């Protein structure tokens, strides 16, 4: 997250870190057994880390739970990032508590102009590299479909939305991929892609989770 703030320990209790020997992507806990992330974050060998603040220090509220199964969307296209969504099942249910909590899935799609909370342990620099240890947060508005398409001509599908600031300076970034975009208390987006981070006229692009609620529900009913 570039241009964000330190969230505060465990104030985003649905945020997970996906670990394969190192943090590599975020995700969101949607119930005691299941995480939603980006399909482009697929790796074999995922451990889900819940209750994290500093990902490099064991502080006492963590739950580390291996994935048993990962399910990339059936129509994920890794070239365009259309349908950039994945489900990860935990080998055992998380113990839900004040610091490890699920986020609701949406009923309706979010509205342009809504300010959402985006969070992660990704790079904090637009030019260069610096990865934080503690979780960072950003409030960013959903942009109109016409603005998003103007920013990325011939690249935005109905399963994507843009959020952020066209003047640059505030965005998600590498290592935030897969993490949450929460709008009116529901998971509306997944950190998916963008050209660079926090560059002028190149806002973040996010998987539009409201398009996937029936897939998510039937998949969790069946696995
Ligand atoms: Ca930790």
């Amino acid at each position: 997250i570039v241009g964000g703030y330190t969230c505060g320990a465990n104030t985003v209790p649905y945020q997970v870190s996906l670990n394969s020997g190192y943090h590599f992507c975020g995700g969101s806990l949607i119930n005691s057994q299941w995480v939603v992330s980006a399909a482009h974050c697929y790796k074999s060998g995922i451990q889900v880390r819940l209750g994290e603040d500093n990902i490099n220090v064991v502080e006492g509220n963590e739950q580390f739970i291996s994935a048993s199964k990962s399910i990339v969307h059936p129509s994920y296209n890794s070239n365009t990032l259309n349908n950039d969504i994945m489900l990860i099942k935990l080998k055992s249910a998380a113990s839900l508590n004040s610091r490890v909590a699920s986020i609701s899935l949406p009923t309706s799609c979010a509205s342009a102009g809504t300010q959402c909370l985006i969070s992660g342990w990704g790079n904090t620099k637009s030019s260069g590299t610096s990865y934080p240890d503690v979780l960072k947060c950003l409030k960013a508005p959903i942009l109109s479909d016409s603005s998003c398409k103007s920013a990325y001509p011939g690249q935005i599908t109905s399963n994507m939305f843009c959020a952020g600031y066209l003047e640059g300076g505030k965005d998600s970034c590498q290592g935030d991929s897969g993490g949450p975009v929460v709008c009116s208390g529901k998971l509306q987006g997944i950190v998916s892609w963008g050209s660079g981070c926090a560059q002028k006229n190149k806002p973040g692009v996010y998987t539009k989770v409201c398009n996937y609620v029936s897939w998510i529900k039937q998949t969790i009913a069946s696995n």
